[PDB]
């Protein structure tokens, strides 16, 4: 299942998922708090699986906050650099998503995150062709769900 | 507490840890993968911690135990990332220690993974100072347990 996900993950979507963290993930810490920020502004009720942050609206300022956004770009990371390695992919993907599932998010609750990742994505000037590349990925993980 | 845990992180201990992980962590599925075995070879009884693992026995032809061992090494990767900042650092260690709490994994039981940081150093030439630099991080985060 996973693994037919990841078949979609074409060179050239390969290539553009590359050349974007390039950029997106060399400020982990920014970009990574930009992205949950933004899924709070789009799609408020999703606040309801982060109790354990507290007060989400202080943004970078809530130490809780900041270090699961930094946190959430290191698995990214990962995912990126297993990238040429459809068998280490899927084990990291599927790694990933024992604990989501025990929180009960759903693929589609998870595709939420799509919005945020394009609209990061637009404000380094990375457009539409980058965000598809990045729903494909997003994708892989929603196999798992 | 953490934060005097953290403060415990001198220039030279920094420096160590950030030569010694520019090698480790070019490796991070061999590596993280003879972490893990070494510490089931080393303390069996933290076996019943991974029952979801499986057969951990066959290395890395179990998918699962290999999928764990890279995500391992990400965080190790996400540790050292941040001795830049210390608020970073230390908002970044209570988020990891959240999971392992609730695990039940106390400060002790984390304290086994010292043996085979050192021993995986050891393999690429990284002696007793080295092992030290490791043991001090690996304290901040038992400090948050
Ligand atoms: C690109 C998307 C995402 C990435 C890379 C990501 C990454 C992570 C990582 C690495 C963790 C820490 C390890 C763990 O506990 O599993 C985590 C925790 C968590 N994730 Fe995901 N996640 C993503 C999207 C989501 C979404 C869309 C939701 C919910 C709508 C979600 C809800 C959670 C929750 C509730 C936690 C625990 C937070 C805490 O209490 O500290 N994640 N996620
Ligand atoms: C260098 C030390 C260690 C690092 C960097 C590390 C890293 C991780 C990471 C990234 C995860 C996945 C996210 C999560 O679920 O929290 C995890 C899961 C886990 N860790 Fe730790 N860990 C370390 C040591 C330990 C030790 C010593 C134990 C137990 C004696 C432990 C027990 C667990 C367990 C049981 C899981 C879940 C495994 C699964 O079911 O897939 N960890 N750890």
């Amino acid at each position: 299942s996973v693994y037919d996900a990841a078949a979609q993950l074409t060179a050239d979507v390969k290539k553009d998922l590359r050349d974007s963290w390039k950029v997106i993930g060399s400020d982990k810490k920014g970009n990574g708090v930009a992205l949950m920020t933004t899924l709070f502004a789009d799609n408020q009720e999703t606040i309801g699986y982060f109790k354990r942050l507290g007060d989400v609206s202080q943004g970078m300022a809530n130490d809780k906050l900041r270090g699961h956004s930094i946190g959430l770009m290191y698995a990214l990371q990962n995912f990126i650099d297993q990238l040429d390695n459809p068998d280490d992919l899927v084990c990291v993907v599927e790694k990933f998503a024992v604990n989501h599932i025990t929180r009960k998010i759903s693929a589609a609750e998870f595709g939420k995150i799509n919005g945020p990742i394009k609209k990061v994505l637009a404000s380094k000037n990375f457009g539409d062709k980058y965000a598809n590349a990045w729903a494909k990925l997003v994708a892989v993980v929603q196999a798992a769900l």
